[PDB]
């Protein structure tokens, strides 16, 4: 009955999430191609949390753990079908979201490989009140250099299941919070597979259950 039908929960709601790079040339006509993209402008289907347990970081800032602080209800998994076909372009990350309650929001981003944190970022967004509701922008946010040269590898490999092997042991958990109460708002664990191409990204998100 009070099961999530997006990416969010009744606090905090993602609106829109993207990664992309604009090559060089944007400057003259636009375009920018999309890694992977969600836009939110049934029930989904679940996945029991501990199957994934061993892709993400443990000890502390790790899935179990934060599973157990909580809430349930805030943990969500995004399987992305990446689009990697598109040399000195602007690889960026794009976040929003909105909520009905202002807040101060903190977002970490971890990068894992074989469950091993390897790199993380950490932003902080004031809400800025617009039409009823709070939103929060985190736009344009240039991508670590880890990723961006990750990317120019991956794109290298010469057969796509040598890529799907690849990403296979390669994750992301981003973790929203409020900044001043600590209480987590939003986990989301990412998995990844390359798309074919002809197909752009896509994505499934399930809601991670326990
Ligand atoms: O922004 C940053 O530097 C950043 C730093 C630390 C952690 N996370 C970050 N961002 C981020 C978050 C989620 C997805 C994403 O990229 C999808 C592209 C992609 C990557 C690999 C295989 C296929 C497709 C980037």
């Amino acid at each position: 009955a009070w099961q999530a039908r997006g990416l969010g929960t009744a606090r905090l709601q993602l609106v829109e999430f993207s990664a992309f790079v604009e090559p060089p040339d944007a400057v003259d006509s636009y375009q920018r191609h999309l890694f992977v993209h969600i836009s939110q402008h049934p029930p989904l289907e679940s996945v029991d949390v501990r199957q994934i347990y061993d892709k993400f970081p443990e000890k502390k800032g790790g899935l179990r753990e934060l599973y157990d602080r909580g809430p349930p209800h805030a943990f969500f998994l995004v399987k992305f079908w990446a689009d990697l076909n598109w040399s000195g372009g602007f690889y960026g990350v794009s976040s929003q979201y909105e909520s009905l309650e202002h807040m101060t929001l903190t977002c970490s981003s971890k990068v894992c490989s074989f469950g091993k944190q390897v790199v993380e970022k950490v932003e902080t967004e004031r809400a800025q009140l617009e039409d009823g509701r709070f939103v929060y922008r985190l736009l344009r946010s240039p991508m670590c250099e880890y990723l961006v040269n990750f990317l120019h590898k991956l794109r290298q490999l010469p057969e796509r299941y040598m890529m799907n092997s690849v990403l296979e042991n390669f994750t992301i958990l981003q973790v929203v919070t409020n900044r001043d109460t600590q209480e987590l708002l939003l986990c989301t664990a990412y998995v990844f597979e390359v798309s074919t191409s002809e197909r752009g990204a896509q994505h499934h998100i399930y809601r991670l259950v326990r």
